C-alpha cells in the first residue's frame, strides 16, 4: 500500500506520491526530510515531498545497478523489454488526465495543452521508442582478410548501465519522458533527479511503471536539489552516463563532474537564444500566429522558443499591429479552466526573473509596446509582452527569458546575409526558424542557420521521431528519434579470426 | 621555400621539416624558442623542433577558422573533399619509405613494421575516409502531420567547425592519421598537436598536404607541450571539438577543460588493461605467437596490448615454456634493419617507467620468468619480459605498463565466470580477447567481456572500417569505421510545413 | 451481424466467416458458389466456403485501390498506421485459443504448437512492424552543386499501392501475417489469396481486421484457386505488386505474369533443399534432437526443413539409431489432444504425393530405416520417415518432400570442402545448417553455404526482426525484419536548386 | 597485340578494338561473323564489329562464372577491389577524351558535352562505387533468445555471382558505366550486351579494364543483338541477375525470361513520359533554359526528358516566344565542331520514326510552331521541335519520343489538383520537374507526381550519389546511389545458438 496525497480537483480524485522511488518502493528521505511543492495559480502549498539525501542516492544507484546487473531487466529479451514499454505507455494513456491535471497544479500547465504535449508527448515517446528496442542493430563490416586465414567482424550495441537523468521544471513529465523512454529502451536502468519544484508527475510516473511492470530498480525517482542530488549522480562511481538538460553553466559544472569522477558519458541541451526570421513574402496572418506561438507557447518556458524575431522592414509595424489585437485576445487564468490560453509562470523566482528583464529592456532603450509586468491576481501570472526597436546590442538581444516575452527587431528589405549574421551572433544554436513562401529563401536561410533545429514556415513542430539537440553553447546530443539512442548505447566490436 | 633538416639515411635522402604549420606555411615559434627531438636508438639529437606558444595556437586556430569559414575547403562539394584526401593518400604512399624512416628515427618503430602499420594503415584510412565524403546522408522521417496542412522533416549532417586533435607518442603518425582522415572527411579543419617528444612525421605530412593540394588553413600544426598547447586548444572559444587519445589522467582534465569553456564536443580514447583469456582446447602454438604479439607488437607501445594473460591451469607451464623459447629467438636492435624484430622504446623516461614498473613487479612477489632490464646497449631498449604467479591484487595486474611485459595468471580448469569476473574487475574497458576453438565459450566469453574490442582467436587486428573506442575509464567515442565520423558531424534537424 | 459456422470444439465455440472479405464485409462469391474445407484428422468436410470468382478479384482490388487513393489508410500518421497494426495484433492475441483451433481443425497443425508458432508468430510480426510504421526513413544526400546554385537531394520511402499476396497451405496464418504486416506497415493496401485448402484463419484474420478498427478496404481476403484468382491478381492492371510464397514453378508463372501486364513488382519464396551437415564433434544428443526438429516440425511442412542431412562418417550409425528410438517415442494423433506431438499432413493430395515420393525413394536404392506410409487410421497422417545411404544423383537428394521424411548422407571423416560442395550442388538456396562444436568450421562452412539463412547449432530458429528468403532458385526478397519493407515501399529522388 | 581500328580524327589517332572481349581477350565472333557500325554524322561506316553468337555468350558466361567462383576477383580484400575500380576511373580519366571523340562518332554524342557527362560522369560513377567496396555492411540482430541457452544473429552482404548487363545506345558509355560500376563494386562479374548500333566505347572501355588491371573475365563484353545475345543472357542458367535499360516492351520480355529460367534477379528501367510543370510564378528566363535542357539534352535521347511540358496559362504565350527564339540560336551540326549545341540523332531508324512522330502529332490536331522533320545535310539530323496545342488524348501526349520535341499543354491559372491529375495520368513513372517560386506549391507538387524523381527549379540534374529508377512501368530498382548496390547483392542470415 502507497502512502498518497488525495486532492479533488477538476473532477478527478488525484492520487498523488509525495515520496522517494527506490527499488520498487516509496521510501521517505533519510530522517524523514521534506520541503514544500507549490501551486503557482495561488502560490499555495500542495504538499510535502520527500527530501532526498546522499545515502538515498548512493540507496538508489545501488538498486539501478543491481536492476541491471542481476534482476530481470538485464535478462529479458529486447523484444519483451519493448512490450513493457508499451504497456507502460498505455498506462500512463490510462492516466492521463490525472497526469495533466497533476501537471496543471505542479507547473501550471494549460490543462488542454498539459493533455496534448506535457502527457500526449510522453506517451508518444514511450511508445516510440517501445518499438525501438528490438530494431537496435550493429554491423558486419568487410574488413581486410589476414590470408590464408579468415576474419569476421560485427559489431554489438550493448547498454551503457546505470544512467542519472537530470531534469529542469517547464515540461516535468514530457522532459522525463523523452530521455527515459530512450534510455530504457535502449536496456539501461535509471536514477532520475526532476527539478525541485516539480517532482509530482515523476512520483505519479514512479507509481505507473509498478502497474505496468516495469522490474524494481529499473527506475528510481528522487527529487531534492540539484547541488545535493545532482550533483551526486554526476560524481558516483557506478554512474555511466548522465544525460541533462537545463542551463549552461549548470550543463558545463555536470560535464566537469562526469570528467573528474569516472569519464561518464554526457548529453546537454543547455537552452538558447533562437532567432526567428520572417520575410515579407511570407503569409502574415499566419506569420502572427506561428510568431505568436514560438514566443508565448507554454507561458514561454520553452527551450526551442524564439528568443529574437527578426521582422522584415515592410512588414514590422502591420506584424507588430497584428500581434497586439491577438494578444488582446488571449485568455490568462486557472489553467484548469478550459477557456484558459495562458497560465502561470512555473514557481515565484522565475516570475521575478521575467520582471526584472523586462525592466532592463525598458532600462537599455527597448520599446516595450504590451506586458512587461505580473498580472494582478494571484499566482505566479506574467502578462504577454511584446518589445519592438531591440539593437542587437542589448542584454534583452543577448540573454533567454525563458517567459511569455517576444523581442522584434527589423532588418532592411532585401537584406539575407546581413539578417543571418545577426541571428547567428550568439554562443547558443538550439532553434530557429523562417517564415518566407519563395523557396530559394526558405532552403538558403535554413542552410546557413547555425541551430540545431530550423523550422520552416512553422514553430514548435517537435516529434518524438524528429532528433532535438543543439550546437555551439547549447550543448550536444540528441533527445528524440533514433540519433537519442546512440547517447544510451555503447559498441563492442569483435573480431575473429578463423 | 621549406627549409629541412636533410638527412641520408636507410638508402633514401630524408627532408624533415621541423617549424611549426600554420596557414598552409612552415614558421618558427614565437620568439623562435625550439627544442630537440630525441632519437631512441641512440639517444642521439634528431634536430631542433619549433616549440609552439599560445599565440601561435591562436594563430593556427584563426587560420583553420578562417580556411573553414571562407576558405575553399568549406565551399567545394564533398565528392572533391573527397578526391583531396585520396590525392593526400597517394602521396602519402609515394612517400611511405621517407614517412616509415622518420617514423623508425623519431619512435624507433621497426622500420618493416612501420611500412605496414605506422604508414600503411594511415594510408588506407585516409582512403577509407575519402570514399565517406559523398556517402554521409542525412534522413527524411515520418513524422505526425499538422492536419489540414502536411510537414516534411529532414537532417543535414554538417561538419562542426574547427577541431583540436591531440595525440600521444606510441604511433605518431597512424594516430595523428586516424583522427585527422574523419576529421577532414566530415568538412571541418584542424589543428592539430602531436605528442612533444614524436613531432616529426606530423610536420612531414603537413608537407604533403601541401603536395596534395589542401587548402591552406585546414591543416595546421604544433609540435608543442600538452600543458600548453594542448591545454589552449581545449580552452579555445573558436574550437568546436577535441578529439584526444592519451592517459585517463590527462583525459579527464581536457574534458573538464572542454566543459568550463565553451561545452566543445570531445571524445576520449585513455588506453587500458586489456585481459586476453587463454583457454587449454585452443590452438597452442598459434595462442603463444598470437600472445606474444598481444604483448610485444610495437615494443608493447600499444593502446590494445594485452596486460594480462588468464592462462588455462592445465596449459599454463607449457604455454609459459613455449613463451620463453620464442622471446629468447627474438632479434633486438636498430629499428631500421631488416632482421630486427624488437626495436627501442620511444623515449628515456618510459624506458626508466619500465624498468620501475617490474622493480615493483619483483617487490610485491611476481615471478621474474624473463627480460625485467634495460638492454645493455646504447638507446632506450628494453628487455621483453615474462611475469607469471601474478595476483589479482598486484599492482602490475592494476596498472598500465605500455611496455613489452607479458603479466600471467592461471585459471582453474572449467573456470569461465570465475576468470570473466576478474577479467573485468578493471575502471578500464579498451580491449580484450580470448583464444578457444570451442564456439560456444568463444561467444559467451566475448558477450561477457566489459571491453570496446574483442578478438577472437587473434589480437591487433585492427581495420580502417572497424571502430575503435573504450568503455568505462578507457573514454567514449570511436576512432575507425563510419561511428568515427560522428564525432566529427553534427546533426540539422529542419522541419516544414506546407 | 457475420455469417458464422458455429462449431463447439477444444472447449471453445468457434466462430468461423465462411465467405470473401471484400471492402470490409463478408459477402458471398459471384454465384454464391463455394467449396469444401476438408478437416486432414478425420477427412471430414469442415464447412462450405465461398469460392472467388474474376469479378471478385476485380472488386477486391477495387475496394483495396479506393482504400489507398481516397480511404483514410492513405492520410493517417505512419504512427497512426503503428497503432491500428499493434491493436491488430493485441486482437490476435485475445483470440489466440480460437485462432491455433481454426488453424488445428483446417491444416492439421497440433494445437500447443498452433499457439506457439502458427499463432504466436503471427502477433509478433503484427507487433514488431507495427513499430516500424514511424522509422521508416529516406536520406538527404550530399550532391555535386551547380554552381553559382546550391542543390538539395533528398529521397522519400512511398507506399507501393496496391498489393497481391499470393500464400501456401503449411502455415496459414503465419505466412499471410509475414507479409501481410510488412505490407501493411509500409502504408499499403492489399488482396490475399489463401491457399485454397485452407481458408479459414485468413477469414477470422479478416473478422480480426474489424474489431481492431483497419479501415474498409485495406485487407481483402479471397479464398479460390490460384489459377483463377492468383492469376487474376498477378495480371489486373492497378495491383503494383505480387508477395508470393509456393513452388518453384509456380513462382516463375507468376513472375512471368507480373513481367506481361504491367511490371508489376514480385517477391519469390520458392521453397528448397536444405543441407543440414552435422560433424562428428558436435554435442551428439542435441544434434539427435536439433536434427528430429529439422525435419518432422509441423509435420515437415516448413518451407526451412532440412532436406538433406549430411553426417560425418564416424558418428553416422549412432546418429541413425538415436534418431530410430527418438522417432518411436512420437505420439501420433488428433492435433487437438494434448499429448499429440506429430499431426496429420494438410491435405489429401499432398499425403499422395509423400507416398509417391517414399516409394520412388525405394526404387532408387535407398534403404528406408522407418515410415514412408499413410498410418492406417482415418485422415491423412504419414509415418516419420528415415531414409539413409542417400547417393546425390538420387531423385529424393534433389526434389523437396515437405513432409516428414529424414534423408540422410554420409561424408568422410575430416571432409569439409567435399561436403559443402555437395551440400551446394542444389539449383535451391533457401536455407541450410551446421552442427559443430569448432569456432573455425562452423565460421567457414556458414561462409560457404549457398543459402539464404545458415543456422548453427540450431535449427528452425525463425525471428520477426531476422530477414529470410532464398538464393538462385528458391527465389528473392525477404520476409521478416527490415529487409521486408523494401519490397513494400518505393523511393523517390527529390532534387531542388535554388 | 589488340587489333584495332586507327582513326585520324579530333586531333588524336583514335585505336578501336572491334571483337567480342571474352576472358580478358580481344576475339571473333563464331565463324568471323561482324557488322557494320554507322557514323551519324554522314552516315558513313566506321569499320567492321564482330557480331557475337550464342556460344560465343556462353564462352563469355563461362569465363565470368570462372573469374568470380575460382579468380581473384573473389578473393581479394573488399578494399582491394575497390582500389582496382578507382584505378579503372584513373585510366577512363587519361583517356576521356579520346572515349568522348569515340563517343562522338558511334554516338553523335557533341563531343563538349561527351567530355562532361558521356564520359565525366562515367568516370564519377567508378569512383563514388569504388568508395562503397569496403562500406556494403550488414547487421547484428537483437533476436529473441531460446533460454536457458543464447542466440546471435547477424547478416552477411554477399555478391550475387555472374550478372548480364544489357543496355541501350543513347549514352552509350554512360549507362554500361552506371550498371557496371555497382556490379562490380559489389563484387560480382559481369557480361555486357551494348546496343548493337552502339558498340565502340564499349570496346574501348573492355581495353582500359586490362590497363586498370582487372582480373581476366570479370568483364566481359558482346556487341551483337538483343533478341540473340541479350536472350541468351536472360535464359542463361549460371547468370543469377539482370541489369537492363531500354524500351517497356523488352523489358517485360527480358523479366519474362528470366523468370522461365532460373528466377534469376532482374531490374528494369524502362523510359518515361515525364511531365514538367511550369508555374506562372517561376522565374520565367531560367524556366525556359532549362525548360529546353529537359528536352533537348543530348538531342532529346535522354530517358529522363521531360516529354511533356506543362505551361500555366499566363505565361504559355511568352513562354513559347522564348522558346522559339532560343531554337533558333541553336546550332545544328557536327558533334566535333565546339560550337554544335544540337548534334544528329543516334541512328537512321530513330531518325525515321521521329519523323513519323511529328507527322502523327500533326495529323491528331497539335500545332506544329517549328522544325518536325529531317534536317536537310547528310547524316541523320532533326529538327529541334515544338508542339502547342497538345491535349491529353493525344498520341503525343502518350507515347515517348526519346527526340528533340518539345511538347506544351497550358493548363488553367490556380489550378495545382487537376494539373497534377494530367501529368500522373499515364503508366510511365520515371521522371519529373515542377517550377515554382513558392515553396509551398514546390513540396506538394513534389509530394504528389507519381515519378521516381523529381526536379524542383532544375532539370536533368543527375548525380551518381543519388538513386534513379522508374515506377509502373517505368520498372524498378535504381541506378546509382547506395540503393543501387541492393540490385547486386544478396543477403544471408547466419542464426547461432550457444
Ligand atoms: O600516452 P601518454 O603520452 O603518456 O599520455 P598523455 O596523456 O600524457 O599525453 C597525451 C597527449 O596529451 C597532451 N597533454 C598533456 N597534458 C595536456 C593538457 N593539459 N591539455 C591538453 N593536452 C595535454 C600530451 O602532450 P605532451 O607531448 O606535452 O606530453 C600528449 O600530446
Amino acid at each position: 500500500v502507497i502512502n498518497y496525497v488525495e486532492k479533488a480537483v477538476n473532477k478527478l480524485t488525484l492520487q498523488m506520491p509525495y515520496q522517494l522511488f527506490i527499488g520498487g518502493e516509496f521510501v521517505d528521505a533519510e530522517g524523514s526530510k521534506t520541503y514544500n511543492t507549490i501551486n503557482p495559480t495561488d502560490g499555495s502549498v500542495i504538499c510535502q515531498v520527500s527530501l532526498a539525501q546522499v545515502s538515498d542516492v548512493d540507496k538508489a544507484v545501488a538498486a539501478a545497478k543491481e536492476a541491471f546487473e542481476n534482476g530481470l531487466w538485464g535478462k529479458i529479451n529486447a523484444r519483451d523489454r519493448g512490450r513493457l514499454l508499451y504497456r507502460l505507455a498505455d498506462v500512463m494513456e490510462q492516466h492521463q488526465e490525472e497526469l495533466a491535471t497533476i501537471e496543471a497544479l505542479d507547473a501550471g500547465a494549460v490543462y488542454t495543452l498539459a493533455l496534448k504535449t506535457h502527457v500526449g508527448m510522453s506517451i508518444q515517446t514511450f511508445r516510440y521508442f517501445a518499438g525501438w528496442c528490438d530494431k537496435i542493430q550493429g554491423a558486419t563490416i568487410p574488413i581486410n582478410q589476414a590470408r590464408p586465414n579468415r576474419n569476421l567482424t560485427l559489431t554489438k550495441k550493448e547498454p551503457v548501465g546505470v544512467c542519472g537523468i537530470v531534469i529542469p521544471w517547464n515540461y516535468p513529465l514530457m522532459m522525463l519522458s523523452w530521455k527515459t523512454a530512450a534510455c530504457l529502451a535502449a536496456g539501461n536502468t535509471v536514477v532520475i533527479k526532476p527539478a525541485q519544484v516539480t517532482p509530482l508527475t515523476a512520483l505519479k510516473f514512479a507509481e505507473l511503471t509498478l502497474k505496468a511492470g516495469i522490474p524494481k530498480g529499473v527506475v528510481n525517482i528522487l527529487p531534492g536539489s540539484g547541488s545535493l542530488v545532482g550533483q551526486r549522480l554526476s560524481d558516483h562511481p557506478d554512474v555511466r552516463k548522465i544525460g541533462f538538460t537545463g542551463s549552461t553553466e549548470v550543463g558545463k559544472h555536470i560535464m566537469k563532474s562526469c570528467a573528474l569522477s569516472n569519464v561518464k558519458k554526457v548529453s546537454l541541451e543547455l537552452g538558447g537564444k533562437s532567432p526567428l526570421i520572417i520575410f515579407a513574402d511570407c503569409d502574415l496572418n499566419k506569420a502572427v500566429q506561428m510568431g505568436m506561438s514560438s514566443v508565448f507557447f507554454n507561458k514561454g518556458e520553452n527551450c526551442i522558443a524564439a528568443g529574437r524575431l527578426f521582422v522584415e522592414e515592410s512588414i514590422h509595424n502591420q506584424f507588430v499591429q497584428k500581434v497586439v489585437e491577438e494578444v488582446e485576445k488571449m485568455k490568462i487564468g486557472n489553467p484548469l479552466e478550459r477557456d484558459t490560453n495562458h497560465g502561470p509562470q512555473n514557481h515565484e523566482a522565475h516570475l521575478r526573473k521575467l520582471v526584472e528583464y523586462c525592466q532592463r529592456g525598458v532600462k537599455e532603450g527597448a520599446t516595450l509596446v504590451c506586458g512587461g509586468n505580473q498580472v494582478p491576481r494571484p499566482g505566479f501570472f506574467f502578462q504577454p509582452t511584446v518589445f519592438t526597436d531591440v539593437e542587437d546590442h542589448m542584454y534583452i538581444a543577448k540573454e533567454e527569458s525563458f517567459g511569455p516575452i517576444m523581442i522584434i527587431s527589423r532588418f532592411a528589405d532585401g537584406d539575407v546575409d546581413a539578417v543571418l549574421s545577426r541571428a547567428n551572433a550568439t554562443e547558443f544554436g538550439l532553434a530557429s526558424g523562417v517564415f518566407t513562401r519563395d523557396i530559394n529563401k526558405a532552403l538558403y536561410v535554413s542552410d546557413k542557420l547555425q541551430a540545431g533545429t530550423v523550422f520552416i514556415n512553422t514553430y514548435n513542430k517537435t516529434d518524438v521521431a524528429a532528433p532535438f539537440g543543439g550546437f555551439k553553447q547549447s550543448g550536444f546530443g540528441k533527445d528524440l528519434g533514433e540519433a537519442a539512442l546512440n547517447e544510451y548505447l555503447r559498441i563492442k566490436t569483435v573480431t575473429f579470426e578463423y
